[PDB]
C-alpha cells in the first residue's frame, strides 16, 4: 500500500498474519483491502476512501459519521491511522474505543508533524501506548485496551453565530465550518434573488449555501462533500437557518445526478502539485456534464493552483469576476 504510514505497517506484516483487524482513520490508501490478515474490517468517515475499500471489500468495509457495534464486531486488533486534526481523532478514538472489547490491540500509525505524539496523553487512560521505532518522521504506537470509555457523539456537536448565520459543526470539518475569506470573496460575486439549482460541492458545513439562500431565497439547493461530519453538519446547519436543500455524500460529483444552473465550491488548499491539478481536473471535467445550457461553474481558490488552464482545457476559456492578495474567484460558463 502507498503512503508512509501504510509503509510502516507493512514492515511489520508477521505480526498481523493471524489477526482479524478493525481498520480506521485516515484510510488514504487500500492497505486495509490488501493486507493479510485472518479478517479485515473498516470504518471511515469518507465517502471516497469507503468506495475504495468496499469495491474490494464489500460490506466488510463501512461508511458512517458514528461506528457501532456491529461495524467493529469480531475484531481483535485496531489499527488506526492518524488524522490532519486532533478533534477529528478525539472523536473517532473515543467513538472506536467505546465499543471494543477490553484487551483490543491498539496501533496508531502517523506523522509526527500531523500531532501524532498527541496519542499517547489521549489514550493514557485507556489504551497505555509505547512507541514502536520507526522511520524518523513517523510514530508507530502500540497498546491494548485496558477501559473502555463512554462515548456520546451529541457532546461533540459544536454550534455557533456568524454573519446572522448559525452554523452547526462537528470535529472533521477542521478549517471548512466558517465565513473564511475565501467564501466571503465568493458570495460577494453572487447577487441578491439569483434564481435557479444551485449544488455546492466543497460542502463543509454549508455556511456558503445558507449566505447564498439568505439574499437569493428561491434557489434550489442540492449539496454534496466527501465527509460523514460535513454531511451531517450541513443539514443542521441548513434546518438551522430555515433552507431547504437536499445534502449527500458524494465523491465531487460522483453521486451528482442532473444538470444545474449553477456550481460553486470553495476547495480545500492543496499540498502538491499532483494533488492540486487531480483535484482541479475532476472538479471541472465533471462540472461540463453537469450543467444547464448556459450555466456558471464558480470556484474560489488561492490565485497559485492551477485552475485557469484546466479551466480552458475544460470550457475554452475563463474569467476572473474577483480577486483579493490570495484569492480568485473564477467563473466559466456552458
Amino acid at each position: 500500500a502507498f503512503t508512509p504510514a501504510s509503509e510502516v505497517l507493512l514492515r511489520h506484516s508477521d505480526d498481523f498474519e493471524q489477526s482479524r483487524i478493525l481498520f480506521a482513520g485516515d484510510l488514504q490508501d487500500d492497505l486495509p483491502a490488501r493486507l493479510d490478515t485472518a479478517a479485515s474490517r473498516a470504518h471511515t468517515q469518507q465517502f471516497h476512501h469507503w468506495q475504495v475499500l468496499s469495491r474490494q471489500m464489500g460490506d466488510n468495509a463501512r461508511f458512517s459519521l458514528v461506528a457501532t457495534a456491529d461495524d467493529v464486531a469480531d475484531c481483535d486488533t485496531l489499527i488506526y491511522y492518524w488524522p490532519k486534526n486532533k478533534p477529528e481523532a478525539q472523536f473517532q478514538l473515543m467513538n472506536l474505543l467505546s465499543l471494543l472489547p477490553v484487551g483490543t490491540d491498539i496501533f496508531v500509525v502517523g506523522e509526527n508533524r500531523s500531532g501524532v505524539r498527541s496519542a499517547e496523553q489521549m489514550l493514557a487512560d485507556y489504551a497505555p501506548l509505547n512507541k514502536v521505532d520507526s522511520a524518523r518522521r513517523c510514530g508507530l504506537y502500540f497498546g491494548r485496551l485496558e477501559k473502555q470509555p463512554v462515548f456520546d457523539a451529541e457532546k461533540f456537536w459544536g454550534e455557533y453565530s456568524v454573519d446572522g448565520l448559525t452554523v452547526k459543526t462537528l470535529p472533521g470539518v477542521f478549517s471548512r465550518d466558517g465565513l473564511d475569506v475565501g467564501s466571503q470573496l465568493l458570495l460577494s460575486t453572487l447577487t441578491p434573488h439569483t434564481k435557479g439549482k444551485v449544488l455546492d460541492v466543497g460542502c463543509g458545513a454549508g455556511v456558503l449555501s445558507v449566505a447564498f439562500a439568505r439574499h437569493s431565497p428561491k434557489i434550489r439547493l442540492t449539496l454534496c462533500d466527501v465527509s460523514a461530519p460535513a454531511v451531517e453538519a450541513s443539514r443542521a446547519t441548513l434546518a438551522a437557518n430555515g433552507v431547504e436543500g437536499e445534502v449527500f455524500a458524494s465523491n465531487v460529483f460522483s453521486e451528482v445526478k442532473g444538470r444545474f444552473d449553477m456550481i460553486i465550491s470553495n476547495p480545500p488548499f492543496h499540498d502538491g502539485m499532483q494533488t492540486s491539478l487531480d483535484a482541479a481536473q475532476t472538479l471541472i471535467r465533471g462540472a461540463v456534464r453537469h450543467l444547464n445550457s448556459g450555466g456558471e461553474l464558480r470556484i474560489v481558490a488561492n490565485a497559485f493552483l492551477p485552475y485557469p488552464d484546466v479551466l480552458d482545457e475544460t470550457f475554452g476559456f475563463h474569467e476572473v469576476i474577483a480577486q483579493t492578495g490570495r484569492f480568485k474567484v473564477y467563473r466559466a460558463i456552458m
